[PDB]
């Protein structure tokens, strides 16, 4: 097992045990400067050098035993960055530990960071910075073994302009004036649980907080605090359910940070401080499954970790499985099945986009010379979930399979594992059902592209009305459109409206007159729920309604969640009437987008 996405020495050669980060955030230069002190343990005899990952980092010096040591930056290897070899002053024996202090500065173009001007924030008076290290962007902040096969503790001291606040994926450990610059404050942090370095995270900005549970504050700019406190009020109830299913919550605090609209994901499971998109702020808590998902990562992902990114499905599939159990406990088993069946539809969509033979539709994926951001899709989420849901039904039901899940978390806590470790423990836990496990087509499920070889069984109770109404619209002729009316929606929840739109979008385009009628009688243009609005606008653009062009351009640019922004830009580029404007709009906005999102939209549009 080799991590083909890292250029650093592997864990079999040496292991980082601890990071002590002292840095300063310079908004004038858009740089982070400081020192990263790595406590490294040799795993072999006579160790005289080691290699760290870096990406667009300027290295000033490397200090061991109080003296500068020799180092060399190799040539850049595309998205992987540049390897940094350090010559150790004294050969190390196996299990010997030393401290290596590296003085470094980031580049303004760091792919881990987005620097925001005051005008890009809610308050309009202060700048803002946030990080996103998953999968392999931590090396664009600091030199490290940038592989999830290594887990380390960390402490940090971050100097910032005194008007602003710093937060990290760690427990807050005090603040003080910066003695080297009275215009600044130093914020301190401690992460005492070993983590993979992709879970290191930093935000700096004009942040305020409100308590919403016994172990949860929500953080945001002042303009969003009140709405966020209401939107995420289910958090503590979800944590209690998650603890019941996964075992103890070991991280102390579970805080939430609501980022500015360019944050690229629904959430990011940064330990002690989950990051979330403001597109969750629907006003009715209806997108709270994203919080259940990030909560669940506190066990599946953050405690039990994928050893390499080839095995990412271990993180995401088990987390989606726990996510849907949390929402099933809250709202019922029929709702769990409804969301499960919706996820199968999303798997169908991903497979249909990539193509049924595409290597990125395999559950286990070989990322040799593949940028993980390019490979990312809903496949590991939903093919992984589908495998676990299938096994649940094969092995005796959800109560039995949740017993496996808790035992799995306990077995591999604080470790990094592969698909074969998972499968071996599955066969160990279910030793009395090995004959049943040997009926599984393991090669198809784990290593073949396309849809899985067997579809699970799904309760249809909550889905039937969505399918029925979608089919009424698809089979309607012009003389049937008069029969549709706002009353068609009166018994549908927001989740069901979203699924009605998903069902109909799968058959797009529809005739333009149908889409116009849908707006006339359902007024979907008025809905601000981001998931509903996204699917409605995709349906309008794919059905060639020119009126929807400005709406789709607005949504694609006024937020930056990649799930929404990328498909909206792609749909607009595919519609001949909006193509030129889509490209011009991307070019005008690209410099102020998140660096990774800008790169991907450019690839999607075939723009340079
Ligand atoms: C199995 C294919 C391997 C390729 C992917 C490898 C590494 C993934 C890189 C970045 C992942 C960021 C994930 C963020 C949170 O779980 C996502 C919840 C929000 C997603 C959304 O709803 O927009
Ligand atoms: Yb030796
Ligand atoms: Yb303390
Ligand atoms: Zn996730």
């Amino acid at each position: 097992i080799v991590d083909t996405c890292s250029l650093a020495s592997p864990a079999s050669v040496c292991r980082t045990k601890h990071l002590h980060l002292r840095c300063s955030v310079d908004f004038t230069r858009r740089t982070l400067t400081g020192t990263a002190a790595l406590t490294v343990q040799s795993q072999e005899d006579n160790l005289r050098s080691l290699v760290l990952d870096t990406k667009d980092l300027t290295i000033e010096k490397v200090v061991i035993n109080g003296q500068e040591v020799k180092y060399a930056l190799g040539e850049r290897q595309s998205y992987k960055g540049s390897p940094m070899e350090i010559s150790l002053p004294i050969a190390l024996s196996k299990n010997q530990e030393i401290v290596i202090e590296i003085s470094f500065e980031t580049s303004p173009k760091s792919s881990a960071l987005q620097w925001l001007t005051p005008e890009q924030t809610s308050g309009k008076e202060h700048p803002y910075l946030f990080s996103q290290c998953q999968a392999i962007h931590c090396r664009a902040i600091l030199p490290c073994q940038d592989t999830p096969s290594v887990k380390l503790t960390y402490t940090a001291e971050v100097s910032v302009p005194k008007e602003l606040v710093a937060l990290m994926s760690a427990i807050r450990d005090g603040e003080t004036p910066d003695p080297e610059d009275p215009s600044r404050k130093i914020y301190k942090f401690i992460q005492k649980v070993p983590i993979p370095c992709y879970l290191i995270a930093l935000v700096v900005g004009a942040l305020e907080s409100r308590q919403i549970g016994p172990r949860t504050l929500v953080w945001s700019e002042k303009e969003q605090v009140e709405k966020s406190a209401y939107e995420f009020s289910e958090t503590e109830s979800m944590l209690k359910i998650a603890e019941d299913l996964g075992g103890p919550y070991v991280w102390g605090q579970y805080d939430l940070l609501v980022l500015p609209p360019s944050f690229p994901y629904g959430g990011m499971e940064n330990p002690c401080l989950t990051f979330v998109t403001p597109t969750l702020l629907a006003g009715d808590k209806s997108l709270s499954n994203v919080i259940a998902h990030e909560i669940s990562h506190s066990w599946t992902g953050n405690l039990v970790t994928n050893k390499t990114w080839d095995h990412f499905w271990l993180n995401e599939g088990h987390t989606v499985y726990l996510e849907r159990h949390i929402c099933g406990r809250l709202f019922g088993e029929k709702f769990r099945h409804f969301n499960a069946l919706g996820g199968w539809g999303e798997l169908q969509n991903s497979v249909k986009t990539f193509g049924e033979t595409h290597p990125f539709t395999k559950l286990v994926v070989d990322l040799t010379d593949i940028d993980p951001n390019v490979a990312y899709s809903s496949v590991p989420y939903e093919k992984g979930f589908a495998l676990l849901f299938y096994l649940e039904q094969l092995l005796g039901g959800p109560e039995i399979f949740l017993g496996f899940l808790k035992a799995y978390v306990e077995k591999f806590s604080y470790k990094s594992i592969t698909t074969d470790d998972w499968k071996d423990f599955l066969y160990s836990y279910f030793k009395d059902k090995v004959d049943v496990l040997n009926q599984v087509d393991w090669n198809a499920w784990l290593y073949s592209p396309g849809l899985p070889p067997i579809k699970p069984n799904y309760d249809m109770t909550l889905t039937n009305a969505c399918i029925a109404l979608s089919q009424r619209w698809i089979t309607a002729k012009e003389d049937d459109l008069n029969s549709f009316n706002a009353t068609d929606l009166k018994d549908l929840s927001s989740h069901q409206l979203n699924e009605f739109l998903a069902q109909t979008l799968q058959r797009a385009p529809l005739p333009l007159g149908h889409i116009k009628r849908m707006q006339e009688v359902y007024n979907f243009n008025a809905i601000n729920n981001s998931e509903i609005r996204f699917r409605w606008l995709r349906l309008c653009i794919q059905s060639k309604w020119e009126d929807a062009i400005p709406l789709a351009l607005k949504m694609a640019t006024e937020q930056g969640r990649m799930k929404f922004t990328r498909p909206l830009f792609k749909d607009l580029a595919a519609f001949d009437k909006s193509h030129d404007q889509a490209v011009r709009t991307y070019q005008e906005h690209k410099a102020s987008m998140h660096p990774v999102t800008a790169m991907l939209v450019g690839k999607d549009l075939k723009v340079d």
